[PDB]
This record gives C-alpha cells, sequence and structure tokens, in this order.
C-alpha cells in the first residue's frame, strides 16, 4: 500500500493479520507447541531519490503477537524484526546498517520458504544466520554492473553485549557471493565473529570464535521451487539442555535443509520439506540431533492479499533425545490477510 | 482512512488519540480510580474481493496506553486489542479466527455504550464475554439470505493455559441468534467451555464447566438508543477478595445493564445508565455486589472525527462490600480525536 | 505523508528509521555509552475543522527501539513518546490534554537541536522541562491575534503516582512567555508543582516544592541557528549517586547551554555547542557537576527523506566526579530515513 509517492520519495505501508492455531499431543514435547499461534505484522519500505545515482532507503517491521492476554503476558513475543537505513549509489552498491539479516541469511534464506515452520537454521540474534541488531552490510548488484546476475555482500557485525548469551555477540565479519542464471542460484556465505565473555562462560561451547557458513542452490520458475541449503557452524548454534537445565551453544553443527514446491495456477501450491541438524562434542553429551523433520504442506493463495495454509511437520527426533528435544509431531492451521 | 483501494483489495488505516483524566477521592477505593487515562488506538482492517462470491478480510487494533512514564512501567496497559483474518461467502456465512469477540458479546454489545464506562460484565480473556484470544467464529447473515434481520452464529473457544487463572480456559462452544426490525434488536447467546486445572486450583470459584449467556433488546432510531441485558454466569466471572488477598471465579452471577441515550442534531449526546452485577455462592462470603452504579453522562460530538465527554458513575457499592470492591464515585473527562 | 484529506479532516502519517552507533572506549563511564542505538518512529498528527473558527487535533508518536533482542530486553526502551488531543478556537488559544511536551520545553526547546545529543536537561517524566504525562496546556498565538510575534502559554500538570520518584510529580502550574521578531526569539518560561511523598521519602533532595524555570535566545535566519538556554530548578532534576548506589532530585542546578549551527546549500549542516548543568546541596556531596561538555558535529541532508550525521561529545566532566557521572567521549554516527 503506497501512502505517498511524490517525486523523490516513495513510502509503503504494509501489513498482515495471521489466524494461526498449532496442534500437537497434550504439547511441551512438540516440534512447535500447541495452541493459538496468532499474530499481525506492521511496517514501513521507504525510498528516496536523491539525485541520479543515489537513492536512500529505509525500512521498519514490526511483530505483534495475537496471543496473549491482555494481562502481565501482554507483550509476549513483540518485537522489531527489521530496522534499518541507508544509501545505493548507481553500479558502486549500497550500505545499510540496523536491525537486520545476517550475511548467512543470503544463503538460508533458500530453504525458509515453507507455509509456516522451516528455516529452523536462521537464528534469530545468533551472529550472521538470522535477524540481527547492530549490522552495517555493503551489497554490490550485477558486481558493478559488469556481471549480470552476480551478487556479494560485506557484513560487518557490532558486537551486541546483551544480558543473556544466547543474544549476544561480539565483533565480527562476514560475507557471500551468489550467482543466478536461468532460473537457478548459486550462493555461499561465510562469517566469523568474537564471542562475548559471557558466551565463554556458558557450561555448552567453548572457543573464542564463532563461525557459520553455509550454500545453497535453488530453482525458481515455471511453477516450481526447489532449493537446497548445507551448512556449519562453530560455537554459534544455541542449545538448551532440558535434563540438566543448562544451556550455551553447540561446539559444532551440520545443517542440511531441503524443499520443493509446485505452484498451481488456480492457487494451491503444495509443499515437501526435509530439515535435519545435527550437533558434535556437546560438554556431557556428545552428538544429538537438534532438528530432524519431514514437511508435508500447501497453501492455498485466493489472490496477493489471502491465503490458508496447513504445514504438517513429522518429526523424526526421538522420544530419548539426549537435549530433551521434542518428538512429538505438529500441525499448523493458518489463514492470512495481508497488503 | 482509506490508505489502498485498488480493484480487489480495500485497506482502512484508523486510530485515534484519547486525552482522559478521572476524578476520584484520594481514589484506591473508587469504581474507575483516580489521575491520568490518556491513551491511543491504531489499527487496520482490510478486505480482498477473492471472486464473485467470496470475500476475505483481516483487521488488527492495538492499544497504546498514554499515561505511563518512559521507565520500566512504559508498556503498562499495552495489548492487542483484535487480530483476526476471515472468509465470507455469499449467502452461506463467514468464518474468521484470531483475538476477537466472545459471541456472547454479541448480547452485551448492546448496553457497552458509555461515553467511557459501562460494558462491566464484557471482561477481557474471559470465555465468551469480551475480547478472547483463539476464537474460531462461524457467522450468518439473513438467515442464508432467507429471512431478513434474523442473524446467528457459532463460535469455538480454543483452549488458552496461561499463566494466570484469571486470564486461562479451556475448549468451548458457544451461540447467539439475533433478530432486528423497525430499529428494535433483540439478542440472545450461550457458551460453555471447560475449565482449566489451574482454574478449579483457585480457592474461589468451583465446577468443570463455565458457563455465559445473557439477552439483551435495543432500540436504535430516531436519534434514540435504548438497551437492556440481562445474563447469568456460572464459574466464569472472575473476582478479587481484597480482604484475603486471593482471587478467583464467582460461582454464579446474575447481571442487568441499562442504557439510555439521546443524539441531539448539533451534537450533545446525554446518556444516563444503570448496571448491577451480584455474586454468589463465594466461598467464604455468600452473596455479593460485584458492580452496583448509576451512570450520568454526555458526548458532545463536534463531527466524526472530535468529541468531548464527562461521565459520572454514582456508584453505589457500599464501604463494606465483603469483597472489598470500591464504593467512591468517579468522573471521567475525555477528548478524543479519530480517523 | 498525508493518507487522508477529504474537506474537514487532515491526517499525516510519519515515521523514520534511525540506524545509529554511538562509539566510546570500553562504554560504562561514558557519555552516551556504546554499541548499537538504532531506533524507529512511527506517528500520526490530524486535523479536522469543525467550523470556521474551530480546529480539533490530535497527534500520537511511538518510539520503537530497534536494538534490542526479540527475547527478554525485546521492548527495552520502547514508549510513547506523544499521545494528546485538542481544541484551538479563532484568535482565543488553543487547548490540549495529554502525554505532551512540559511548558519550561517551550525555553529548553531553543537548543535541543544537535544532531544526536544536546537537550541533556529536558528530561522526560520531570515536571515541566521535557515529555510529560497527564498535562493540560493553553496556547495561545499572537496575543489573542493583537501582538504579532507574542505568544504565551498556561499549563496545569496533573499529579502521576508511579511506583518510582524518579517518574512521579503532584500537581503543577507552569507557564511560558515567548517574542519572535526578524529571526529572533526570546523566551522564558516557569513551573511549579508538588513532590509526591514518595519523592519527599528520597535521600537525595528535600522540599514540598519542585520549581523549573528557564530563559533562552535564539536566531535562526540567513542559513544560520544559534541559541543559548539558561535555566534553574529546585527539587526537580533528577540524579543518582553511583558510588552511595542512592538516587534522588538535586536540591539546585543550574544549566547553561549554548548551541551554533551554519545550514550549507548543497547540504551539510556543521554544529558546535556547549552545555553545563551544576547541581548544589546535595546530601553526602555538596556542589557537583550533572553535565559538561563540548559537542563538534554535522548533518548531511541529502534531502529532506534521508540524512547522515556525527555527533561528537568531547566529555569535561572529570574521572573524580562525586556524583559518579561518565567522564569519556562519546561519538555517534546515524542514518536515518523519514517520512
Ligand atoms: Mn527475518
Ligand atoms: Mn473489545
Ligand atoms: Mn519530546
Amino acid at each position: 500500500a503506497e501512502i505517498y509517492n511524490k517525486d523523490g520519495n516513495k513510502v509503503d505501508l504494509y501489513g498482515k493479520a495471521v489466524g494461526l492455531h498449532y496442534f500437537s499431543k497434550g504439547g511441551e514435547n512438540s516440534y512447535g507447541g500447541n495452541g493459538d499461534m496468532t499474530y499481525a505484522r506492521l511496517g514501513f519500505k521507504g525510498e528516496t531519490q536523491i539525485n541520479s545515482d543515489l537513492t536512500g532507503y529505509g525500512q521498519w517491521e514490526y511483530n505483534f503477537q495475537g496471543n496473549n492476554s491482555e494481562g502481565a503476558d501482554a507483550q509476549t513475543g513483540n518485537k522489531t524484526h527489521l530496522a534499518f537505513a541507508g544509501l545505493k549509489y548507481a553500479d558502486v552498491g549500497s550500505f545499510d546498517y540496523g536491525r537486520n539479516h545476517g550475511v548467512v541469511y543470503d544463503a538460508l534464506g533458500y530453504t525458509d520458504m515453507l507455509p509456516e515452520f522451516g528455516g529452523d537454521t536462521a537464528y534469530s540474534d545468533d551472529f550472521f544466520v538470522g535477524d540481527v541488531g547492530g549490522v552495517a552490510t555493503y551489497r554490490n548488484s550485477n558486481f558493478f554492473g559488469l556481471v549480470d546476475g552476480l551478487n556479494f555482500a560485506v557484513q560487518y557485525l557490532g558486537k551486541n553485549e546483551r544480558d543473556t548469551a544466547r543474544r549476544s555477540n561480539g565483533d565480527g565479519v562476514g560475507g557471500s557471493i551468489s550467482y543466478e542464471y536461468e532460473g537457478f542460484g548459486i550462493v555461499g556465505a561465510y562469517g566469523a565473529a568474537d564471542r562475548t565473555n559471557l558466551q565463554e562462560a556458558q557450561p555448552l561451547g567453548n572457543g573464542k570464535k564463532a563461525e557459520q557458513w553455509a550454500t545453497g542452490l535453488k530453482y525458481d520458475a515455471n511453477n516450481i521451487y526447489l532449493a537446497a541449503n548445507y551448512g556449519e557452524t562453530r560455537n554459534a548454534t544455541p542449545i538448551t539442555n532440558k535434563f540438566t537445565n543448562t544451556s550455551g551453544f553447540a561446539n559444532k553443527t551440520q545443517d542440511v535443509l531441503l524443499v520443493a514446491q509446485y505452484q498451481f495456477d488456480f492457487g494451491l501450491r503444495p509443499s515437501i520439506a526435509y530439515t535435519k541438524s545435527k550437533a558434535k562434542d556437546v560438554e556431557g553429551i556428545g552428538d544429538v540431533d537438534l532438528v530432524n523433520y519431514f514437511e508435508v504442506g500447501a497453501t492455498y493463495y485466493f489472490n496477493k492479499n489471502m491465503s490458508t495454509y496447513v504445514d504438517y511437520i513429522i518429526n523424526q527426533i526421538d522420544s530419548d533425545n539426549k537435549l530433551g528435544v521434542g518428538s512429538d509431531d505438529t500441525v499448523a492451521v493458518g489463514i492470512v490477510y495481508q497488503f
């Protein structure tokens, strides 16, 4: 919804209301939980033509949970998703700064396409893999305008010394390179950052640097969407041990995500996917699967404003998992109005 | 404020800023309290024409309190009022899901018309009587298009197992039927739900099912608004005992609400009302009035964007009330800008 | 961004996304701190022409911090900046009520012009000097339309009995008078209010009334902005003692703020400023500087939507300060998209 378009400046207001319910047995031992998961999003996205070569931009988006009471829990799960501003010049590149996606998400975004679930390794506030505060990101499209389809990025992660180790990080650098051709896309991305003293002080995890990288392929054409990600992390993936009630990072993980989807012209978009994340070298445990499931699902698009969906997670995690990770299935049912 | 209207999709942004002050003696023993009560609302309401018979819709509304400091109390009273999405077909009905009004509010809305106060039994997060998370609601207008003025609804309340008993509920079903003719409206509505284990574990209240029903009449025509509600609840109305510092639900209540109002063409709308809510079978007490007052008030509408109002509550609750319910009067003064 | 303009009613939606980073040594002993300071603003401002002499209005603005994780700290620093509604008549005056600027801010606003910092004595939730809840404000423009450039205001501060003494206040009255001529402006403003029992009970500070006043001059013309404020407070300025971990108000302060700025036509706006705030009669200390710095800074305006800035605070506070006030420098770097 364009609310302003005079000369230089264009502003869009956008939002959505998501009626959403999760069904699981009982559901504290399930993949996704059980009960109402309704939420809403509001945001703006703006762009100003400063001169013939230079554009300025900003974006903001907030999440308002709709599954809280109006009492003490009213704000649970509310947060800023995105908040950044930047500048883009000609065929030189773009620079933005704020709360934005980590550069490894350039790869992980390939498989973050499921109706409701998926994208399990793109954790928020986790270095370079998901949403993260205080990133400066340089992006180049079409390699200075010389090589069509060839993009790269360089990202500096500023340190965020927060109260919890889960949500903190030290200074870091990361980058990504991407090539797209005839409906395919190839991507690789890598970042390394320091860990904070509060992260080192955690039982689970040990080392001075956190590292994350991932590669991916996608195909996105002729009504088909197929993608695969591979990734490895060092001291970056957050974990909990529900037996020892302790927490930290995984010394190492290996991550695989696959998705295949077809879009029928009358609106139905079935989805199948697989996701497997395994950790290693975990103080008091050894090797343990963090995520392991098959997904079968569908979205029905009535048009670009209205959709409904069912997302079924066949959870392959075992009831004996050493970290306590839930092993039951979850199915989501969603109805979405957006503008 | 329509911010988009192209072909299928219409989106309205709406909001208001309410400068509001409550005057009571001292005011911890008063009906409404004392001090600044300023707040603001923002929302969106959208509608998409999917085909000739089928429309999609969404609505979201948030409350931002304006009577908090910017310190630790900044978010007190902030919350999502509404957040839902749905579909409406032809002369078959509508279905929506999310945070929405309980179906008994179809009746109680009849008397929830006072400038500031009123609607005292339409508690939020209380089964079917007010705002509630995780409801699916089927609505039929004009009985499949066969009987003009005859509407009904069926609502399934999904369970919300929250940290407090006050804000929780179990699975439930409810319905309402309504008939309107020559400026009158007749309504009845009933819902029953299970209570959670955390609700059963509360001192005040006992039983496995919560029930709420209400009937109402209104007249709304020739510049007059007159309405009456009657209702009864079992194990549903929340209560506190300020002597024993305990809390729970009332085993039973009986509720009466009356309102009469006249709208002068130059803008003044005087209001008088009566509200009485009495509980029964309360562990350690017996019978006790929850609400008991006369209201005299007026709104002045300058136009549809700007209004001012005074709302006087003559509180008939006694200083000896057994639950500690406040007995002093309260008067509100409000100035409202909305769009 | 005007989202509605039909006949009587005009509504603007406004907002901004501020990518912002503070650099200080380490930075718990610095002026501004260290790390990401990204935030966003959203608001609306509306105005209705009720008749030829009478206009109605409302404004709301919220601050959403973008430097929080999505965990427990998600809402830190979020708040309502402004929330009020009012009426303006002909050449009689305006009246509004809500969360608005204290009338002493009529003076202090003169020097609150720095790219990022500055305006250090316009504390929020501090009687009349900054943002404050529950104020009713009468304003007269051009002295009933008789004396061009001559404005005054009268403000009644309603009592806000909050959980902390820092954020509370008692009933109070304040006023301001202002004269503008040939690019100059002269202002004086005074307010006095009662303190609450919780404020009296604080170690630092003693007395039954809080008082704040300030005068100022500005020049704002020919691309130059020059301003000076002087102010004195009694029992109003909040203070902390980081040695004794105690808090309260200063028995007295004296405040000086100066700013000079030049706006080049191609967009660069350099700024220099000085700010000094000194307290007196502080239980267990005597005299101590609260603020003391030089500022050198610049904004580059690409256009009215996009800007960038650097703001350098040369902090003159000493490492031995008796209240523990930080003594290190801070520099901010900001990139701003607004509409
Ligand atoms: Mn994201
Ligand atoms: Mn409601
Ligand atoms: Mn302000």
